[PDB]
């Protein structure tokens, strides 16, 4: 029984819903008796808070793959993309050293954050992915934005109704990678 560890934030932990309602739990359901999905995501977690938890998780879960979904809160709070990039790099190193396969998810900020900043934030992902030669999954939120009925009031977080769809899309994206 191989393990996929998910190191992410509210987008993966679920926002204003229980963990059982978030897509990782639904993905774990359809990957029943196949692959184990461990959702180690916490709402509001910056890339540093995530990195802070990683060591213990690798040690305890001995995952074959780690899906990294972090940075969104940093950019959202105007952090220094140079810093975020540095944190994500350590995360990838930790994963590799743990003899696990890192899977990086691309993150993008709202258009109302300025072109300058958004481009610098976004570029981090392709850059690290090239640097470590790891898969760079597209940003699943891009498809969700196209369906207002799948978005919560804040225009940021996907709602309960969106979870099964995100689970299916994620299963599709992760398939070749597992
Ligand atoms: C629009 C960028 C996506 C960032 C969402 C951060 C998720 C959280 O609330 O932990």
């Amino acid at each position: 029984a191989d393990t996929l560890l998910i190191l992410g934030d509210s987008l993966s932990a679920g926002y204003r819903m229980s963990a059982s309602a978030a897509w990782p739990a639904l993905l774990n359901d359809k990957w029943q008796s196949k692959t184990s999905v461990v959702n180690a995501s916490i709402s509001g977690d910056t890339s540093q808070q995530g990195l802070a938890r990683l060591p213990a998780l690798l040690k305890q879960h001995q995952p074959r793959w780690v899906l990294v979904e972090l940075g969104g809160n940093d950019g959202l709070r105007g952090f220094q993309p140079q810093q975020t990039e540095q944190t994500l790099r350590q995360i990838l190193q930790d994963v590799k050293a743990a003899n696990a396969e890192p899977l990086l998810m691309q993150i993008r900020l709202p258009a109302n954050y300025g072109r300058r900043y958004n481009e610098a934030f976004s570029a981090i992902y392709p850059k690290l992915a090239k640097e470590f030669d790891v898969p760079l999954l597209p940003f699943f939120m891009e498809e969700v934005y196209l369906k207002p009925q799948w978005m919560q009031d804040d225009g940021i977080h996907p709602n309960r109704d969106a979870q099964p769809f995100i689970a299916d899309w994620m299963a599709k994206q992760l398939q070749p990678l597992v």
